[PDB]
């Protein structure tokens, strides 16, 4: 009963064409060890085969057209994918396509085009006169052609670009006639701009467009569900009109969960009632607790992994992780949980009641950059955790947030999951025990840590109360024998 989310990819994955063919492989282990969704890659022709996907040359190219180099995205062909999402449809997981609709990069063609810089510090601020550039807006699909879509983009859809191909000259430009969209995050003044082209969401046209494709997407891959990129820097009315539209046309729930990544409680929620708690956001401020804990050598207060979080406030709005294809080792956002945390950290978001928690692709397989630094593969530490999931952590729960240190809580199991209930504690400096109570009615059980970490069994008392114990810098989470 309980829904685990993984997402399925990590930065430097090997540019080989058969991750589709791997996820197809790895549906029953999936299954089994109860993931019932995962997020892939974003699955559409990139500036190049070896994008990781966030590049977004066509979106109507699957991996089906010869654009780029090569048929083949990345990850593989169209047909691929469909075969693995077929997989995991037959093993009851969903599967939730990555939203990449800020910006298109790769363009066919440079025009030319009238402009302005901005301050990249205050995008707001205009810092020149009028000039003409080259910028790289227009996109043909040479091909593609017209198969599934007609619509060709040029400059005009789009509001700037940080590259002018006549000067050679990296700046950013916005165009003539054209203003940043709002509302958008308000760091660096307006941060519509990030990145290639980009999207001009004022353009009705535009807005049509990528509605339009959003429901051929889904159709097309037969998906469940949304991952949607680099939120805080698109139109934020657009994207809730998005998700009702796509929703509208399909007829299906279409869970959909928001990248915004700022690490801050109330931005957070300022986009949650900007689009009108439609759908859920990665709770990045737990993320960052995570990653603070890891780094502070026992210093850190435990205490505060309570607070200041998405699922602190909203947890049916939160995507709760521990790391992801932006924080893991040499990426734009690192902020790796270190790796003797990083199993506390998957307690925390696997075995309590809140959130809607996601296993990171990396942590479990390990990450393929070329350091020194790379995420170890942690698949045999998660997946104890992960069945603690599966089959314990259900019913009610009690904190024990009463510690610098060591901190944990219970479940106490339903009658709905047989043997259910759990007695979760980790900490982040000197181990040592606390008395937790798991429910009169798990009264005389004998109950042992499913993580291996601590060989001791514990007999519940007559009160309901344990004696658990925890190792220095550990996590230990005890269940029924
Ligand atoms: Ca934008
Ligand atoms: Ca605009
Ligand atoms: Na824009
Ligand atoms: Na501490």
């Amino acid at each position: 009963l309980n829904g685990t989310l993984m997402q399925y990819f990590e930065w430097y994955m090997p540019n080989d064409g058969q991750h589709w063919k791997r996820l197809q492989n790895d549906s029953a282990y999936l299954a089994e060890h109860g993931i019932t969704a995962v997020w892939i890659p974003p699955a559409y022709k990139g500036t190049s085969q070896d994008d990781v996907g966030y590049g977004a040359y066509d979106l109507y190219d699957l991996g089906e057209f010869h654009q780029k180099g090569t048929v083949r995205t990345k990850y593989g062909t169209k047909g691929e994918l469909q075969s693995a999402i077929n997989s995991l449809h037959s093993r009851d997981i969903n599967v939730y396509g990555d939203v990449v609709i800020n910006h298109k990069g790769g363009a066919d063609a440079t025009e030319y085009v009238t402009a302005v810089e901005v301050d990249p510090a205050d995008r707001n601020r205009v810092t020149s006169g009028e000039q003409r550039i080259k910028a790289w807006t227009h996109f043909q699909f040479p091909g593609r052609g017209s198969t599934y879509s007609d619509f060709k983009w040029y400059w005009y859809h789009f509001d700037g670009t940080d590259w002018d191909e006549s000067r050679k000259l990296n700046r950013i430009y916005k165009f003539q006639g054209k203003a940043w969209d709002w509302e958008v995050s308000n760091e660096n003044g307006n941060y519509d701009y990030l990145m290639y082209a980009d999207i001009d969401y004022d353009h009705p046209d535009v807005t049509a467009e990528i509605k339009r494709w959003g429901t051929w997407y889904a159709n097309e891959l037969q998906l469940d569900g949304f991952r949607l990129d680099a939120v805080k820097h698109i139109k934020f009315s657009f994207l809730r009109d998005w998700v009702n539209h796509v929703r509208e046309k399909t007829g299906k729930e279409m869970f959909t969960v928001a990248e915004y990544w700022q690490n801050d409680l109330g931005a957070l929620e300022n986009y949650l009632n900007k689009t009108n708690f439609n759908h859920s956001v990665f709770d990045v401020p737990l993320h960052y607790q995570f990653h603070a804990a890891s780094t502070q050598g026992g210093g850190y207060d435990m205490r505060k992994l309570l607070n200041g979080t998405v699922v602190s406030k909203h947890p049916v709005k939160a995507v709760t992780f521990v790391d992801n294809h932006d924080t893991q080792p040499g990426q734009s956002l690192e902020s790796t949980v270190q790796t003797w945390f990083k199993p506390l950290a998957y307690a925390f978001i696997l075995t309590r009641e809140a959130g809607y928690p996601q296993i990171f692709y990396g942590d479990m397989y390990g990450t393929k950059g070329a350091s020194q630094r790379e995420i170890p593969a942690l698949k045999h530490k998660i997946e104890p955790i992960l069945k603690a999931r599966k089959q314990y952590a259900y019913g009610a729960q009690h904190d024990y947030f009463d510690h610098h240190n060591i901190v944990g809580w219970t479940r106490e199991g339903d009658s709905s999951v047989a043997n259910s209930g759990l007695a979760a504690l980790i900490t982040d400096g000197p181990g040592g025990t606390k008395r937790m109570y798991v429910g009169r009615q798990n009264a005389g059980e004998t109950w042992h840590d499913i993580t291996g970490n601590r060989s001791d069994s514990v007999v519940i008392n007559a009160e309901g109360w344990g004696e658990f114990h925890v190792n220095g810098g550990s996590v230990s989470i005890y269940v029924q024998r």
